[PDB]
């Protein structure tokens, strides 16, 4: 049953690949670079020209990688939770993958448009850390939405170590999303970020806690609108609202609401 | 002789484990994730439920991991120093491990209490980067206190790369210590930090040096009291004193003494 | 032909090693730590006492490592480009290696002189992240100067992940260069940095881009003179000029020209 369901989702993803515009295609066999399991597998599956020898890109081989990835995530969700919760979480992931593939194309488009230094999508797809982070994040988020609270944090801790970008999986982020450079980025469990958000190194959208067992959870991180740019070093803290079309300056400390259509600096 | 001494310290650590409260225990077999030697081994030994299959947790297996760890550290201290200094340094480490185990329990307690996002200790213990850093730091510090100056910096450079947290091993840090997120954290060779210190990403407690061969060593980094919180981005520099119950704001630049019982921001 | 050329460059590098002053020499066999290919190989070749067992340091073994390194880089430049461009790029690299070796000695000298915490050069050479970054950067830069635009960014993305330091390979940096700690450092494609530059963690010399497909390339990052110090957290942005003998404070936001012989802070 889960195997037949995997076959169908691999088939959908194999066809989407086929019909992806030529910017998402390439005939080159690229250098093989082994990375942590969830990333390695999500990469191959979503953007096969860039990570698989041309000769091996086959609907069947894509199913095989999707199965390896499923087993691994199911194995890990089970360890921290139980077999039935795991089964249900992975079904959720499977259901959402076509959708996440679409969103990730849009994040690639935002990355190219936002980065005067990018030569083409092949480079972003292959090596841009912002993009590796978001790939894994969009998967870890489905797991958070299932109610899972352990393995999904451990996934993002793989991101955290590989890229120095720290996105809590409960964060809610829409498409055309781009983190440039990314080191020192931290995004909180209850962060909400809208469309076309561009974020630099050393930005925090989260919270701090001065001393005096702090209450667990609750909405406590910013909500950011659409078309927002947050400059290198800015710390945006608390349950505050940043409107749409806001550009925040470098090293800004934001602790109160920010109205739409502004530029903040000092 | 060192083998009999290792047996006794493993025995002490095997018993402490036994009597650890149930928050530090679990019956789950967790996913295996291989990490740099000193971390991999300190983890297993100190918090065996989280890193070892239940079936293999045996006083004997804990001695075996302690021996592997000893040999490795002794091998590495010898390379940079000499066999007798190495012998003495490792004896020091062995002597201090029960004590460091106690302190690390307290750091776990501070991490849970300080982090609205933490679900339980199993998660901190397994994957929280602040905590992996402190584990290795508390060991590297004993080596610094022995007078060693090479291998102990190289240990923390393993931390530095894995977690992007940069703690010089000569730093003196008490318990109930918590670094949240941690990327960009830098703590200097002569830093002194008291109890219940909570530190965010992008905090420096160290020093800078404007140009015009700078003098080696000497007390030159802050001394921080008890119950201090240092917000995301704060740079606290020079041989200055921060008193107890100080909360420092995000992006603050601290270069002069800070009296106890204050909040600093702008 | 490329093999005979490799023999000659290995021979030059084997002799330079021989005549390096004794600070760049050691009889100790140091602990083996495996790192990403380009770093692993550039290390061995340039500073053989620190990375090779004494018994194996032989003109011949240095040629063998230079050949492995050449093949790997040629293999990777070919993948993204074509065989003739690759051939020409690697010839360029080979031609520049003696020169880069000299510059890297000077960067070691700047690191020791700039860091009260450094015990000797063996430590910098072995484990200092600033230094691993610069090693790979000086090689990736030759590739950028050849016109290559893919593999050279992917090299520095290996740096980015290992060290959390992010230097675009088109950046132009002179000698006696030192990045201390380094996490969060970002240096832009058109950055120009003069001699004796000392840079701390969380410094950016690059650019940001507020929203509303941004133009590609063009001179857009700072140009920094000689003897400049840029303090922890400073963000220096845009096509601006920082003169010589400037010291910039912690967390400073620099967006306009800075005249020579100043100290900037607030």
């Amino acid at each position: 049953a889960m195997d037949n369901y995997i076959y169908s989702i691999a088939h959908q993803l194999y066809e989407m690949y086929l019909q992806d515009e030529d910017a998402f295609h390439s005939k080159r066999d690229y250098p093989h670079k082994k990375v942590f399991t969830e990333l390695q597998k999500l990469r191959k599956i979503f953007f096969p020209d860039f990570f698989m020898k041309h000769q091996k890109i086959t609907e069947s081989h894509i199913a095989s990688e999707l199965t390896k990835l499923v087993d691994y995530i199911k194995d890990s969700v089970t360890a921290y939770n139980d077999e039935l919760f795991a089964h249900q979480c992975v079904m959720a992931i499977l259901e959402k993958l076509p959708s996440i593939k679409r969103t990730l194309k849009t994040d690639l488009i935002a990355a190219y448009a936002g980065d005067p230094a990018a030569p083409g999508l092949s480079l972003i797809i292959r090596c841009y850390p912002g993009f590796q982070a978001v790939i894994v994040y969009r998967i870890a988020h489905v797991l958070y939405e299932c109610g899972e609270r352990y393995y999904c944090r451990e996934m993002m801790e793989s991101v955290h170590s590989y890229t120095s970008i720290d996105i809590h999986p409960g964060a809610s982020i829409k498409g055309h999303f781009f983190i440039d450079h990314g080191v020192g980025v931290v995004i909180g469990e209850t962060a909400i970020i809208g469309e076309w958000c561009r974020i630099y190194q050393s930005v925090t959208l989260g919270a701090m806690h001065f001393q005096e067992v702090i209450k667990r959870g609750t909405k406590r991180h910013p909500t950011v609108g659409d078309y927002v740019t947050i400059g290198t070093g800015a710390k945006v803290l608390g349950n505050i609202i940043v409107g749409s079309h806001v550009r925040i300056g470098a090293n800004c400390w934001i602790d109160r609401d920010v109205d739409s259509n502004q530029t903040v600096y000092i």
